[PDB]
């Protein structure tokens, strides 16, 4: 009774009464990050209006909740171990804890596989996508991900063996519960191999697709200019995109009608200077376009904004703030922070050309964020999967590796939110405007 085993990170011992304190603390500090990051993504998506890619946001929000639940699920037994151990074998507790974490990691994994297929359909069949990827079908997909995730780890309760190392924070799970080559083989067949195959196969086809060989894409530039500064900025941006192979249609706001103005454009750049003696006022030719902006076809449009102003005014390039706020509220995708020119734009020509270089990545930006999140997710999990396969097969047994690969796999519940939050301009625009109101209180 009360035999001792050395801790995985090399210092101390654990038993039915002794706890590895250093190992418990580094788990607790990671759960704090997972909880904070996922609550921030959930808050900003809902409270700040985050309306572009409504459909794909079903999977991103399901992942943020599954990741919040990983953080809390891990914080509860680790805090409880820091306070005391029961002095007995926690057979059911570690079995139940290990099941929950496995189910939640499966949910995130199947959400990324569905995001890759969602993007494959939006790219190859944008009109079919609009009319056939509906909220009802998105809810059925998420219900099936939860049920299927619960079903594949169900055998861990019926004598098939240990489904992972997550519960090895409990002495009985680490020493007395064994993995099985047959159960690991089952998990790899029903979860790891199929989910990884869907993402790899799907992103392989996404990265091969070319719909336009005559042009990169077609961009509309609409500008409001009273003394010619925003016109010059517009003309400099138009020539940078034309040289890069875009079909560029640049039009003075004075000469345009709002009705269906953005229809047929992959990218729309709205240029407007700020005027008004006393208030913030949009350049005169732009006011009628702003007033009728709900008629332009802005919902799901990729838009970026530019304008000239002067920072002695309290609303520096306020026309740009006002146009971005309305486009966000109309469910446009702000693909890039606005270009806000102080003074003569001829003296800021490098800032203009650099901005125009960045917008060249705007049409593929959202897809590339979802690709980076998918690839970081699988890379952080790969050491765990390799350890699982080799230890289930009895090629090696290394508690230090078991510990480090499991910590790193839990850490993808913090990387998903941090990458998404920092890579979306609409989100960082939702994050800052919500946080400016939460900075006062
Ligand atoms: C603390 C501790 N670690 N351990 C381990 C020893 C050897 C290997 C591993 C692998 C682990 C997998 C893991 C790694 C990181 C985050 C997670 C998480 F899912 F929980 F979050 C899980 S824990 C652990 C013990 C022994 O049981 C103890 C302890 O104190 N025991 C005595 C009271 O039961
Ligand atoms: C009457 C007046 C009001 C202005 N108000 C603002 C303002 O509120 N905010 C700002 O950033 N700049 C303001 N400006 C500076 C202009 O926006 C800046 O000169 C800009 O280059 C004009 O560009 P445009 O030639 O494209 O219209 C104002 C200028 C004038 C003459
Ligand atoms: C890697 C960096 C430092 C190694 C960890 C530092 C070692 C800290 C020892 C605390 C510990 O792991 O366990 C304490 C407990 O009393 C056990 O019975
Ligand atoms: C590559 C992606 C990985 C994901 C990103 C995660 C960021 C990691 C940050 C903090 C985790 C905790 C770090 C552990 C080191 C601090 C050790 C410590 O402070 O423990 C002292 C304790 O008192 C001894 O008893
Ligand atoms: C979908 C796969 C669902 C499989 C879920 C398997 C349930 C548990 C089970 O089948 O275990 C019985 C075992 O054969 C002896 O007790
Ligand atoms: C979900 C919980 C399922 C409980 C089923 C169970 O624990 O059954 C054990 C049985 O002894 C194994 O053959
Ligand atoms: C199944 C094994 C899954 C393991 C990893 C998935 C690799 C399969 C893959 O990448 O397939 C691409 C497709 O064949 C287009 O070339
Ligand atoms: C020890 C085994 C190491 C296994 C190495 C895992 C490599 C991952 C893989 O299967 O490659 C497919 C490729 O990523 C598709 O794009
Ligand atoms: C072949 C040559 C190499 C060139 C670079 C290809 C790069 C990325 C994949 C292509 C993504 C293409 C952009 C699709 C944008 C789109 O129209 O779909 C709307 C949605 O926002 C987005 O998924
Ligand atoms: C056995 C299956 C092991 C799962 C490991 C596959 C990791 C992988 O292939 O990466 C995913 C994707 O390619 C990222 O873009
Ligand atoms: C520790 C080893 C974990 C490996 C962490 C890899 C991070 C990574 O995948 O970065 C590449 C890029 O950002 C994604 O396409
Ligand atoms: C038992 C434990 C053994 C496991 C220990 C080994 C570490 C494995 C983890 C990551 C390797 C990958 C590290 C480098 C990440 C870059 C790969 C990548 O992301 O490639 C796609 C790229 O975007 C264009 O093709
Ligand atoms: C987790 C698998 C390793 C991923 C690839 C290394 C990435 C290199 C970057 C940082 C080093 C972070 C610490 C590396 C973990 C130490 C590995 C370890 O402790 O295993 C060997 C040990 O000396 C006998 O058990």
């Amino acid at each position: 009774v009360s035999e001792r085993h050395s801790c995985p990170l090399g210092f101390g011992h654990y038993s039915v009464v002794d706890v590895c304190i250093f190992e418990t603390v580094v788990i607790v500090l990671l759960t704090f990050l997972i909880i904070a990051g996922n609550l921030t993504v959930i808050f900003v998506f809902h409270c700040a209006p985050l309306l572009h890619h409504y459909t794909t946001s079903y999977f991103i929000q399901t992942m943020a909740y599954a990741d919040l639940f990983v953080g809390v699920s891990c914080l509860v037994p680790t805090l409880s171990l820091l306070h005391y151990s029961t002095g007995v074998h926690e057979s059911l507790t570690c079995q139940v804890f290990g099941y929950i974490i496995s189910v939640l990691k499966s949910v995130s994994m199947w959400c990324l596989a569905c995001i890759s297929v969602d993007r494959y359909l939006a790219i190859t069949k944008p009109l079919s996508y609009n009319q056939l990827v509906t909220p009802c079908r998105l809810r059925i997909c998420i219900i099936l991900i939860w049920i299927y995730s619960c079903l594949i780890f169900l055998p861990s309760f019926f004598g098939w063996g240990k489904p992972g190392y997550h519960g090895d924070i409990f002495e009985w799970c680490a020493t007395s519960w064994l993995t099985s080559a047959y159960f690991t083989g089952f998990i790899v067949c029903l979860l790891y191999a199929p989910a990884a195959f869907v993402v790899c196969f799907t992103y392989f086809h996404i990265f091969k697709i070319c719909r336009q060989h005559t042009k990169e894409a077609k961009a509309l530039i609409v500008y409001g200019s009273t003394t010619g500064n925003t016109e010059y900025t517009a003309e400099t941006i138009a020539r940078e995109l034309a040289d890069a192979g875009y079909e560029v249609d640049s039009r003075d706001a004075a000469s345009v009608e709002a009705g269906g103005l953005f229809e047929g454009f992959d990218l729309v750049l709205l240029g407007c200077s700020t005027w008004g003696d006393d208030s913030i006022e949009l350049q005169d030719d732009f006011i009628p376009l702003f007033d009728s902006l709900e008629e332009t076809g802005a919902q799901g449009r990729k838009v970026a904004c530019f304008g000239c102003g002067d920072s002695s005014w309290e609303y520096f390039c306020g026309a740009v703030d006002a146009i971005e706020e309305k486009l966000k509220n109309l469910g446009a995708e702000i693909v890039q922070d606005g270009l806000r020119i102080d003074g003569d734009p001829r003296a800021a020509r490098d800032d203009i050309v650099g901005w125009a270089h960045d917008v060249r990545g705007a049409i593929r930006r959202y897809l590339m964020v979802l690709f980076r999140i998918t690839s970081v997710f699988y890379m952080l999990q790969l050491p765990y999967i390799i350890y699982f396969l080799l230890e289930s097969s009895r090629v090696l047994d290394n508690p230090t590796l078991s510990f480090l690969t499991t910590w790193l796999a839990i850490s993808n519940s913090f990387c998903n939110p941090v990458i998404y939050a920092l890579s979306d301009s609409t989100f960082r625009l939702g994050l800052r405007r919500l946080s400016e109101t939460m900075c006062t209180s």
